[PDB]
């Protein structure tokens, strides 16, 4: 037993420097550049959170998709998981491996990025966001590389970002409606029906499903109600040992994973500590503590 | 031996025909019309859904405000509660209780209505909206109406509208974004710093809330975060006992009521039987479950 955290991000210094070189005023656009363990490798190693964790790394939302052209994003990606691959290779008694960034405005190089995931024992996944240049995950745009993830058997990390057509974003409920929102929005475009062994990690515990599945189950028809129960997702909802439970109880427990959204929300390091207690806390078996410290992830990479 | 249903819907008659005078589009743009228990009174009292439940009553949001002016709305308004108060003192071993609606485009008429409910034996309480004339329930411009609830020891019954503002509104997850919206402006804007005794009653189980809390206690201040807490909630989430559980943890046993949203999703006449059968398989004691189903409605009309 060791505590594998499957949803910890990094802004690694190689890339985060290209980004720099590509706008100059991304410090001022991101309020995230402040915490030094997410910046800084050394820091993170430092102040890092407990010695029985390692951590997977994927890349903080400042995407090249965003930012550069088609071409030059694909590189731009290429460099990023490059380097992403490296730090696993580098210290791999803290990082378990890593989840590697989609040049999603350029769909035959993020197809290939998919492809070499298989080839590199480092890389363990790739990153979707809720939203991709303004258009839902579901969109018919990103299909390829959903098929492409679930064809070679590629789990997926969905991270939320701010809808910014939507007013009064904000913390804390802005980014789980969106994480529910793309999931109803994949289910109904019939991505398990499908692609029923696709595997996508959501962050932070399912979002609203698992308090409002008795909703799903009386809007939606059999078929795509219980495609909600398809996903995994992580722990990372900063405690909350009951609200952890309830998503075991709509999950199982083999499709809930330790994670922490590592280093935000508690400084330095991100919520190792209370999220650790928390799952510590809860009423279920040794064996199902360690799937969701420990077993889970290893299930969910298997190629 | 009798249960409480503290949010159930209706369209009384009179007041529907009324309203299909100034719109006709009615039916067309709300779809729930076809539900007869809804709008006929015999059919809702021929298809009662248990003999040991009585129901308290409010609109469904078709509102005057959003149709009409001033002057008209406060009319139609004012007719409306009269209906609703008849409605309980002809029928009084079905409904328990009416909830008063405000035209929020009359806020000396709203205040006039919040004075009415003391003066009206029938009426406990009035319906407040997470927005109103497309702004939030937080406006400066609603708060008068606040402010005279909390004087006069009014409870409001607070329910979701879309916002059509934000795109991709649907019935699975937009209503319990909107009622978490509403609570985080509202809390911001020192709603319970004013008004600590001010008591409002959220519809879907304080939404979000319960769920994301340890993101509420990380990203807001002492008194911000646990002012969350003085919202009461219903138990309308169609059924969920650990769901259920997760609110009573939050809340506490005193703040959680029983609540169907009757007649809506399950038909003919609303989802009362699966979430009695929620709330009788919570592993709670049988004073916690009469405080649900009974006390802690009485305890919140309390003047
Ligand atoms: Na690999
Ligand atoms: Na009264
Ligand atoms: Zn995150
Ligand atoms: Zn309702």
């Amino acid at each position: 037993l060791t505590k594998i955290d499957a949803y910890a991000h990094i802004l690694p210094a190689k890339y985060y420097q290209k980004m720099l070189s590509v706008e100059p005023n991304i410090p001022n656009m991101f309020p995230f550049i402040k915490i030094k363990t997410l910046m800084d490798l050394d820091e993170r190693l430092t102040k890092w959170p407990d010695q029985n964790t390692k951590q997977v790394i994927s890349l903080a939302n400042i995407s090249p998709e965003d930012f550069t052209d088609s071409k030059t994003s694909a590189e731009l990606c290429q460099s990023a998981n490059e380097e992403l691959s490296n730090l696993v290779d580098q210290h791999p008694g803290k990082f378990a491996g890593a989840v590697a960034i989609l040049p999603m405005n350029n769909i035959e190089s993020a197809c290939k990025v998919i492809s070499s995931i298989k080839d590199d024992e480092n890389l363990v996944g790739a990153q979707i966001f809720t939203r991709h240049l303004g258009k839902s995950i579901a969109d018919k745009e990103f299909r390829p590389v959903l098929a492409q993830a679930a064809k070679l058997h590629v789990p997926l990390w969905m991270h939320p970002v701010f809808d910014a057509r939507k007013p009064d974003n904000n913390l804390v409920f802005s980014w789980e409606y969106e994480l529910s929102q793309a999931m109803l929005q994949l289910v109904q475009s019939d991505l398990f029906q499908d692609y029923p062994n696709l595997k996508i990690l959501v962050h932070h515990a399912g979002a609203m499903v698992p308090f409002f599945s008795g909703r799903i189950d009386h809007i939606l028809d059999e078929k795509h109600a219980q495609d909600f129960k398809k996903f995994y997702v992580d722990t990372a909802i900063l405690g909350n040992t009951p609200a952890l439970q309830l998503a075991i109880d709509y999950y199982g427990i083999d499709h809930v994973l330790f994670g922490t959204d590592a280093p935000f929300a508690v400084m330095p390091s991100g919520a190792d500590q209370i999220i650790t207690q928390a799952i510590n806390d809860l009423t279920i078996s040794d064996k199902d503590k360690q799937k969701i410290f420990h077993d889970n992830y290893y299930s969910l990479i298997k190629e």
